[PDB]
C-alpha cells in the first residue's frame, strides 16, 4: 500500500510516498536557497515565513500543534460539483467528509527538497487536485494548483481555493502563542478590488506603551490563472460553500483570522486539466505591494517571471551545495539523494564559503576593522585587489610582520548561509536566516554556532576546501582559554560565553576540546605534512579570556557539582579592553604585551594538562566543570561522573602527537614560565607512579595521583587568575615532552585494559566517590553506546579486538530489532504509577516518628491507604521536599524531638524507596529524544565512521579476508540500520531526509540539521575510497559495492569550480561523484589507470592510483586547472 | 475534535455496517442531525445533544461538577426509532493533561511534554492513570511525579478500554480495537468499547468520571469502591445535587432568589447575583464570626494589638454586635 517510486511531475523528477494518508503524519523541513522557512506535515498543516518567526506567514507553533491545525490553517480547497441533477462536494485533503469518496492520497518531494506536492485522487470522479508549496526570492512563496479531470464526464465546478489563517504583519511569535485571542481585535484583511491582491495587517501594532503604534507593513497573497474570480479575504463563509451555497466577495473584514480563497466556475471537459497558483510574501510595505498591484494589472509575463525566479532559486541552491561535493551519481538514487540532503544539512548549519577561496576587500577590511583598533589603523590593505585570494592574503601577511594581523588573516573564514537549528520540533532553538541584509537583500558573510556543533559541521566542510583548514585551527586554538577549555559559542567576530542570570550556573563541557581538534589536526597532517611542525615554535597563538574562575582542588574534592564561579571584575576589565581594542580585547594580555602571544607546542600543552589533570586511574577524565559530556540527557553524571569516552578519544590525541613529536626535527621546546611548574610537576606524578601499571591501582594510590596532578592544576589557574602571564618564556627539552607523551599513553592504556566488561563491550561513563577521605572508589553504569564508539576511534584496540566489541555491540541490549540499530542505553521498564512510592509494613512500624505520624493522621511525610500501604506524600519531588516537610513537623512541639532524633533514618527510607543515588538524568526516565527506547541517529552514523576506520585498519595491515570481510559485513549492516533503503511507513519519513531520533512509539523524529550528516558524509568518501596522506589524494576503493556501478547510461549534470553548469555523459559499468568539486568517475576495467583531463586540453594517465604532490594540491587549491578525473578499478576490488 | 469528549458509534442497519460520530465534523451532512445545547438555571450543568434524525437515534452528554469525585459526564443513548440496533460504541475523553505539567510549558513546548506522558488502566476497576515518568524541570536533579490525573466508569457491562487516541481512527473506519493497559509518550485518553443491543423505544445510559491531582491513597480509595461499594453512582449523584444546593445557598444569602412571570429575568437575578459574589465575596454566615479566623486575623494585622488584647471573653462563635 505505502511505496515510494521516482515519478516525472510536469518534467521534474520527485519521490513519490504512495497512499502518504495510511502513515501517521510526519514533519518535514522545505529547504531554499534564500530565507524562506517551510515547516510542514505530510497531512498539509504547516507554519511558514522568511527570516524568523516574526515574520510568519502561518502561525508558529510546536510540531504537534502544527500537524493538529490542517484544517483551519494554511491550504483549503472546496469543490462544488455537478454531475446529473446532484450538487457534490468535495474537499480534498480534510477529514471533513470521511469514506464519503474512494479517495487516493500521495505525496511528492523533489530530489532537491525544495519542493513538495500534495495529490489527492477522487476515484468515484476521475478527478485529482494537486498543490505544490515552491519559493521565490523574488515573490516570496508560490502555491501551483493543477485540477484535471480523467473521467469520460464533463463537469460543472464551482470551486474555493486558498490559504487561510494567514497571519498579519507585526505579531510578535510570543503573542501570537500566548494570546491569539487578543490579536484577532487588531486584525484588518482587505483586497485591493483592480489586482485581486489580498492585504493582512493589523489597525495597530499591539504595544503595552500608552502610544500611538502604526502598523505600516502587511502580509500579502495575489493570484494568476483564473478567469473573473470572485475573493474572499476570510474563512467566514468557508462553511456555507462546504453546504453547497454560493458566496459574497469580500474586500474589509475586521476582527477574524485573515484568509485568501478564490472563487470561479469553470467547465472541465473530459481528459483535461486546469491549472492556476497563488503567491504569498511577507513584510511587504506600501512601495512593495504597489509594485505588485501595477506587475499584475500590466505585466503580460509576470506568471512566466515567477517560474523563472522558482527555477533560479533551484539553481542557487544547486551551486551551494555542488560547491560542498553534494553531487553523485550512481545506481542507487536513494543514495545519490541522500548525500545530496546530508550536505545541504550539513552547510545549513556550518555555512558554505562564498567563492572558492575568493575574499572581498571590503567584508575582510570591516572584519579587521571590528577584531583590533590597532591593527586596522596600522596595515595599509592598498596593495591588495578589490578581490584577491587565500594565497593572496597570505604573502600580504608575511610582509606585514605584525602577528596580530597574522592570526587575523588566518582566522577569516567567508562562510555564507548558516543558521542557527531551530524550528517546531526544536522549538527551544530561536532560528533567524539571515542570509539577505535587511538594507539591499545583498549576501551576508557572517557565521555562528555552538561550539561542538559548528566545528563538527566545518570537519565534513572542510574536504571540499582543504586549504581553510589552518583557518579553523587557528579560530579554535584561539578561543580556547589558558585553562584548557572554551566558550559555548563562536561567530566571525569571534566568540560568546555564558552569563548568569536562581540555580543558573556557566561552566564548561568535557568534550569539548580533544576529539574536535584532533579531527582537524589529522585533516591538516594529511594534507600538509609539516604544517604543524612550522606552528610549534610560531609565537602567533592566543588565549581567550572568559571569566570563568575554576575553585581551588580541595574545594572541587569537596563538592565537585559547586566548581565555577561567574567573575564580573574579569568580566568589566574584558567589556573595557573591548571598546579600547575591539574583539581582540577578550584575549588574555601579559604585564609587558597588550596581547600575550603563544606557540603551538604551548596551545597543546594546556589543554592536554588540563585534561590530565582531571584523570582519574582506571575510571576516565572526571566530570567537575558544571556541564555534561555529547549526552545533555546524562547531565546530572556531572559531578560524580568519570568519562573514558573522552579518555578514548585522548588516547587517539596523544598517539597522534608522540607520532607528530617524533617527526619533529626541533630539540627544544619554549613555554610560559607559569606552566613549567604545572607541566613538570604532572609529568613527575606520572613518571614516579609508572611502577604501579604492573599491576591494578588501589583505592589509596588513586587518590594520590589524582591529588597530585587535581593540585598542580589549581596551582597553575590560582597564579593565572590572581597575577595573569608575566610574559617571560622558559626553553625545555622536546625529549622531556616526548616522555610526557609516552607516559601519558603508559597510563591511559592501563585505564583502557582496566574498563572492558565481560561482555567485551567497553565502559563508557563510570562514578567516581571519596571514601575515609583518603580513597577514590570505582562503579559502573549500564553499556553504552557512545562507549564503543569512542573505543573504536580510539587506534588502541587490534582489528580481532574491534571486531569482538562489535560481535558484543551486535549481541547486547542496545540492539532494537524493529529498525535494526542501536539505542543510547538499554530500554527498561520504568515502574508503574501505582508501583512507585510504597513503604514496607516493617520499616514503619521500627519508626517512632513514622508510626506516630500514621496514629495521628498526619499527612504531611507519611500516608497509609484504605487496604493498609503506606506511601510518601505525593507532593515529594526528591529528597529535599522531604527535608522541608520535616522542617515543617519540627515547628510542632510533639513532633520536635522525634524528628531530630529520626529525620536520618526517614531519608534512609526515603532513598531506599526511590535510589535517586542512582539517577543520572532525565535520559532514563522518559520516552523521547535520548530517551528510553529511541534510537539517536547521530550516535549511530558516529558508530557507522568508527566500525569504517576500523575497516580501513584491518585492510592495511593486511589482517585475514575472514576479519576484513566480518568488520565490512558490520558496516555494512550498521548502514542498513541507518535506513536511507527502508520502506517509508518503517522510516516513518521520506527516507533520504535525515532525523535527530526515532522513538520507540513512532517514526523519525525532528527533520533535517542533524550533526548526523556530518559523520555520514565523512562515511561516503571512505566508502568512495578518498584517502588524503602525505599531501596526497589517493582514488583507490576498498569497501566499494559492485552494485554502486550503473546498470545503463545516464547524464550527469555538475557544476564546476567556476560555476559553469556542465554534463558528462555516464556509461554502464560507471559511476561519477565530485571532489573539491572537480567531477570524478569511477569505471570498471581490466586494469587500474588514473588518467587526470586538465583545462589545457592534455590528459594524462598512470597505473598508480595516488596523485602526486602538486597534482593533489590542484585539486585541493580550487583554481580549475583540473577538468575531470576518470578513475579505472578492478571488478575484483569491489564488495 | 482532539480534546475532551469523543464519541462514536459503529451501528447494524440491513447487512451494513453504519458510522455515526456526534458533534464531529467528520461527515459533513451524511446524516440529517440536530444539535440541541441545555445549560440548567442555576448554569452549574451543561447538556449537548445531537439527534441523528435517519437512524432515530439520540446522543447525549451532560457535564456536572462533585466536590467529592470531580468532573461527572453523564451519557444516555437513546433509541426513538421503530428499529432494534447491533451497536459497538467507543465514548469517552481524549487529551486528558497528566497531573503536573504548567500551564506555561503545555501552552509552548506541548510536543516536549508528550515524551514524559504515560497512561495506565488499573485492570480490576477500569481506572484510567494520566502521568508523567518524571516532573519536567531544568535542574539536573531527580523529579518523581507521584500524583495524576484520573477517569473511571460506571454502566457499561465488560468494556474494553483505550488509554489513548491512537486506535480512534481506527474505530472511525469501521475496524474493532485492542484493549490498552500501558501507552507511553502519547497524549491520555479515556474510552470505553462495549458491544450492545439497543432496543426499539428504550435508552442505554453511562458515567466517566475524572478528577485532578490524585495521589496513591486516592487512586486506591476509587479502586475500592468501584470493587466494593454497590451504590457509588448514588454517592455520585447526591454529591452532584449537593453542589447544587450548596450554589444556591451560598447565592441565595445575597439574595438571588425571585419569583415572576418572567424567568429569563429570574434567571438573569440569579446569575447577576452568582457573578457578584465570585468576584467580590459572599459573608460565611450572617452576621457570625469564628473566635480562630478572627484571631489569625488579628495576628498578621497588629503583633503589639495581639499580644496586648485577650480574647477568651469571646466566645468560639460570635457576632458582629
Ligand atoms: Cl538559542
Ligand atoms: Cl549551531
Ligand atoms: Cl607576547
Amino acid at each position: 500500500s505505502i511505496t515510494m517510486d521516482m515519478v516525472s511531475m510536469n518534467g521534474e523528477m520527485f519521490y513519490k510516498i504512495a497512499n502518504n494518508d495510511a502513515m501517521r503524519p510526519f514533519f518535514m523541513t522545505i529547504v531554499s536557497d534564500s530565507n524562506h522557512w517551510m515547516f510542514v506535515s505530510s497531512n498539509g498543516g504547516l507554519t511558514a515565513g522568511r527570516k524568523n518567526a516574526e515574520y510568519a506567514l502561518f502561525p508558529y507553533y510546536t510540531d504537534d500543534k502544527i500537524t493538529e491545525s490542517a484544517d483551519i490553517t494554511g491550504s483549503k480547497s472546496i469543490f462544488q460539483i455537478q454531475y446529473n441533477n446532484e450538487l457534490i462536494v468535495w474537499e480534498p485533503f480534510s477529514e471533513r467528509f470521511t469514506n464519503k469518496f474512494k479517495i487516493t492520497r500521495n505525496l511528492y518531494k523533489n530530489y532537491y527538497g525544495n519542493k513538495i506536492i500534495f495529490e489527492e485522487i477522487n476515484e468515484d470522479l476521475g478527478l485529482t487536485y494537486r498543490y505544490q508549496w515552491c519559493s521565490s526570492n523574488q515573490f516570496g512563496f508560490v502555491r501551483k494548483s493543477e485540477l484535471s479531470n480523467h473521467s469520460k464526464n464533463v463537469y460543472e465546478i464551482s470551486l474555493l481555493d486558498g490559504i487561510q489563517n494567514i497571519m498579519p504583519y507585526g505579531v510578535s511569535s510570543d503573542l501570537q502563542s500566548s494570546t491569539s485571542n487578543l490579536v484577532d481585535a487588531y486584525k484588518r484583511s482587505e483586497l485591493h478590488p483592480k489586482s485581486g491582491l489580498g492585504i493582512f495587517a493589523l489597525s495597530a501594532i499591539i504595544v503595552d506603551k500608552a502610544e500611538p503604534s502604526e502598523a505600516l507593513k502587511a502580509n500579502i497573497a495575489w493570484s494568476l490563472g483564473l478567469n473573473n474570480p470572485k475573493y474572499l479575504v476570510s474563512s467566514l463563509q468557508l462553511n456555507h460553500f462546504r453546504n453547497g451555497k454560493s458566496i459574497s466577495p469580500e474586500d474589509d473584514i475586521k476582527g477574524e483570522k485573515g484568509a485568501y480563497f478564490l472563487n470561479t466556475v469553470m467547465t472541465l471537459e473530459a481528459n483535461t486539466q486546469k491549472e492556476w497558483m497563488i503567491i504569498a510574501n511577507v513584510n511587504q510595505d506600501h512601495s512593495d505591494i504597489i509594485a505588485i498591484t501595477e506587475t499584475i494589472q500590466n505585466n503580460k509575463k509576470i506568471a512566466e517571471d515567477i517560474n523563472t525566479d522558482i527555477e533560479l532559486g533551484t539553481k542557487r541552491l544547486i551551486e551551494l551545495n555542488a560547491s560542498s561535493d553534494a553531487l553523485q551519481l550512481t545506481a542507487d538514487n536513494l543514495r545519490d539523494t541522500r548525500h545530496f540532503s546530508n550536505t545541504l544539512f550539513n552547510i545549513m548549519r556550518g555555512g558554505i564559503f562564498d567563492n572558492n577561496y575568493q575574499i572581498e576587500k571590503g567584508d575582510f577590511s570591516n572584519y579587521i576593522k571590528k577584531a583590533n583598533k590597532l591593527v586596522f589603523d596600522k596595515i595599509d590593505l592598498n596593495a591588495l585587489g578589490e578581490i584577491f585570494s587565500l594565497n593572496d592574503l597570505n604573502e600580504f601577511a608575511s610582509k606585514q610582520k605584525d602577528v596580530d594581523f597574522d592570526r587575523l588573516a588566518l582566522e577569516y573564514l567567508p562562510l555564507k548561509f548558516s543558521r542557527r537549528h531551530g524550528d517546531p520540533s526544536r522549538p527551544w532553538n530561536k532560528f533567524s536566516i539571515n542570509t539577505q541584509s535587511e538594507i539591499d537583500g545583498s549576501k551576508v558573510l557572517d557565521y555562528e554556532g555552538n561550539w561542538r556543533d559548528i566545528f563538527q559541521n566545518w570537519e565534513a566542510l572542510a574536504h571540499s576546501f582543504p586549504n581553510f583548514i589552518d583557518s579553523m585551527i587557528h579560530k579554535f586554538l584561539n578561543a580556547s582559554t589558558f585553562d584548557g577549555y572554551n566558550p559555548y559559542r563562536v561567530t566571525k567576530e569571534g566568540f560568546d560565553w555564558e552569563t548568569i542570570e536562581p540555580w543558573s550556573y556557566i561552566g564548561y563541557w568535557g568534550d569539548h576540546q580533544i576529539i574536535y581538534l584532533l579531527k582537524f589536526l589529522e585533516f591538516i597532517e594529511k594534507h600538509q605534512p609539516g604544517k604543524l611542525h612550522s606552528y610549534f615554535e610560531s609565537e602567533c597563538f592566543v588565549y581567550a579570556a572568559v571569566p570563568y574562575t575554576i575553585k581551588p582542588y580541595e574545594e572541587i574534592l569537596n563538592n565537585p557539582k559547586d566548581t565555577i564561579g561567574y567573575n564580573h571584575e574579569w568580566e568589566k576589565v574584558i567589556n573595557e579592553r573591548k571598546k579600547s581594542i575591539g574583539a581582540d580585547g577578550a584575549l588574555l594580555k601579559s604585564n609587558d604585551k597588550s596581547i600575550y602571544h603563544v606557540n603551538f607546542i604551548e596551545k597543546i600543552l594546556a589543554t592536554v594538562l588540563a585534561k590530565m589533570s582531571n584523570f582519574i586511574p582506571e575510571a576516565g577524565i572526571w566530570l567537575n566543570t558544571q556541564r555534561p559530556e555529547w549526552n545533555d540527557a546524562n547531565n546530572a553524571l556531572v559531578g560524580n561522573g568519570v568519562s573514558m569516552v573522552t579518555l578514548y578519544y585522548l588516547r587517539r590525541f596523544l598517539k597522534f602527537f608522540d607520532q607528530l613529536l617524533e617527526n619533529s626535527t626541533l630539540e627544544n621546546i619554549k613555554i610560559s614560565n607559569e606552566m613549567v611548574e604545572f607541566y613538570h610537576k604532572v609529568r613527575e606524578t606520572l613518571m614516579e607512579n609508572q611502577h604501579l601499571l604492573a599491576g591494578s591501582i588501589s583505592d589509596t594510590d588513586r587518590k594520590v595521583i589524582l591529588d597530585k596532578l587535581g593540585n598542580a592544576a589549581a596551582d597553575y589557574r590560582f597564579q593565572i587568575y590572581n597575577s595573569g602571564f608575566w610574559g617571560k618564556k622558559r626553553t625545555h627539552s622536546m625529549q622531556g615532552l616526548k616522555n610526557f607523551t609516552k607516559v601519558s599513553l603508559q597510563f591511559i592504556d592501563h585505564s583502557i585494559k582496566a574498563n572492558q566488561r565481560p561482555d567485551k563491550l567497553y565502559h563508557a561513563y563510570n562514578l567516581m566517590s571519596v571514601e575515609k577521605n583518603k580513597e577514590i572508589a570505582i562503579s559502573y553504569l549500564s553499556e553504552m553506546l557512545e562507549g564503543q564508539v569512542a573505543v573504536l576511534s580510539s587506534g588502541f584496540l587490534s582489528s580481532k579486538e574491534n571486531l569482538a566489541v562489535l560481535d558484543g555491540l551486535k549481541n547486547s541490549a542496545l540492539f532494537r530489532e524493529d529498525q535494526y540499530s542501536y539505542l543510547l542505553y538499554p530500554n527498561k521498564e520504568l515502574p508503574k504509577f501505582l508501583d512507585k512510592n510504597t513503604i514496607s509494613k516493617e520499616a514503619v512500624s521500627k519508626s517512632e516518628l513514622l508510626s506516630l505520624l500514621v496514629s495521628k493522621s498526619n499527612k504531611q511525610v507519611i500516608e497509609k491507604d484504605s487496604i493498609g500501604e503506606y506511601h510518601f506524600n505525593g507532593e515529594f519531588n526528591n529528597a529535599s521536599n522531604l527535608k522541608q516537610a520535616l522542617e515543617d513537623l519540627s515547628q510542632q512541639n510533639e513532633y520536635k524531638d522525634l524528628v531530630a532524633k529520626e529525620s536520618k533514618t526517614v531519608e534512609a527510607i526515603f532513598e531506599d524507596v526511590f535510589n535517586h543515588k542512582a539517577f543520572t538524568g532525565r535520559s532514563g526516565t522518559f520516552y523521547g529524544y535520548e530517551g528510553l527506547g529511541s534510537i539517536y541517529w547521530h550516535m549511530v552514523s558516529k558508530l557507522q565512521l568508527a566500525v569504517l576506520e576500523c575497516c580501513l585498519k584491518a585492510v592495511e595491515e593486511k589482517e585475514s579476508e575472514e576479519v576484513i570481510g566480518r568488520l565490512l559485513e558490520h558496516y555494512y549492516e550498521i548502514n542498513e540500520g541507518i535506513g536511507v533503503h527502508k520502506s517509508p511507513s518503517l522510516y516513518g519519513a521520506f527516507p533520504t531526509d535525515a532525523y535527530s531520533h526515532t522513538p520507540a512509539g513512532k517514526g523519525a523524529q525532528q527533520p533535517g540539521m542533524t550533526g548526523q550528516v556530518k559523520e555520514d558524509i565523512l562515511s561516503r568518501f571512505g566508502e568512495l575510497g578518498i584517502f588524503v596522506k602525505n599531501g596526497c589524494l589517493e582514488l583507490n576503493p576498498c569497501l566499494l559495492r559492485k552494485d554502486e556501478f550503473l546498470k545503463e547510461a545516464k547524464t550527469f549534470d555538475y557544476v564546476t569550480v567556476n560555476f559553469q553548469h556542465q554534463s558528462l555523459e555516464l556509461v554502464e559499468k560507471s559511476l561519477a561523484f565530485t571532489y573539491c568539486q572537480i567531477p570524478i568517475i569511477y569505471k570498471i576495467a581490466n586494469q587500474k589507470c588514473i588518467e587526470v583531463f586538465t583545462n589545457d586540453g592534455k590528459s594524462a594517465k598512470a597505473a598508480s592510483l595516488i596523485l602526486d604532490k602538486q597534482t593533489s594540491q590542484d585539486v585541493f587549491g580550487r583554481t580549475g586547472i583540473i577538468n575531470k578525473i576518470e578513475v579505472s578499478i578492478l571488478e575484483s576490488d569491489l564488495r
